[PDB]
């Protein structure tokens, strides 16, 4: 209907069911959130079908987290949202840089920073796109640090939440 | 519903008043056009301010062309639209691979074509955003092939066409 949301469970996320990288947790009230132990290759991907949502309406899709007491490696990280039939072929993740872990200190400083929302969870904006009539199909939608080289870790992963601008 | 249009003489095109490499000319109805002849650095830029925009308002930007009988160089191209205070520090233009010259063959095939207006020219949509309250700045979108080995060559140009979805 109005927006959608993708629970923690419903995303594919790499690695998720290894518990040497990821920890499944229940918290307060009785839902299931995968928090990030450590991990080299970050991805977090949803898909939703624009037919379900109300038409002729601009939606925005969050990642709805929160950070542990000692993140690292996730000062930065790449997001995208795109129609999936929209991707040519050959065409890689074509995303955007965005902020995660790090903090806006500046008002002036640029970028999409995370926003605390007012059930105390971090959110943030994956992408954006219009849902004309519902006929354009699939939107897909990641975050992801795939940097082989450092370890990702202290990102509890709530789910995708897709809502109207 | 009123949206705006950047004719391609208000348009940032690089090399543009050089005639060696883009031919300005006149074509009915009395409008003046932009023909590239031969450029190793393609970038169609334009830029505009949300304040002055309908609030609350979900807008599409497409950059409206020709191409010749002779094309080159440009089955593929870069889009990019967003908004200017979300690039984040040392990011690049971080944009998506659409087509430009190559025709649609079977319809399975993947990826954003452009397709026929109206007044006869083509269009091909840059990008999305909603313009919540007019305050979140500017929104710069454009085409480009930057690829220094090849000649892009055959695309004429007549402006971006902004309106709302
Ligand atoms: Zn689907
Ligand atoms: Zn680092
Ligand atoms: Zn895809
Ligand atoms: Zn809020
Ligand atoms: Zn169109």
């Amino acid at each position: 209907g109005q927006g959608q949301w993708i629970a923690a469970r419903d995303l594919s996320i790499t690695w998720v069911d290894n518990p040497q990288y990821w920890t499944w947790k229940t918290v307060d009230p009785n839902i299931e959130v995968a928090e990030l132990r450590r991990v080299a290759w970050l991805d977090i991907y949803g898909k939703i079908e624009t037919k379900n949502l109300i038409r002729k309406t601009s939606y925005a899709v969050y990642l709805v987290f929160k950070l542990t007491d000692n993140p690292r490696e996730l000062e930065r990280a790449t997001a995208s949202l795109r129609f999936v039939n929209e991707v040519a072929e050959g065409a890689g993740i074509e995303g955007t840089t965005v902020f995660i872990s790090k903090k806006k200190k500046l008002p002036g400083e640029l970028g999409r920073f995370p926003h605390l929302r007012s059930d105390g969870w971090l959110e943030i904006k994956l992408g954006e796109f219009f849902n004309n009539l519902g006929e354009d199909g699939e939107v897909e939608m990641r975050l992801m640090e795939i940097n082989d080289k450092t370890w990702k870790s202290g990102i509890i992963v709530k789910g995708f939440d897709i809502r109207p601008n």
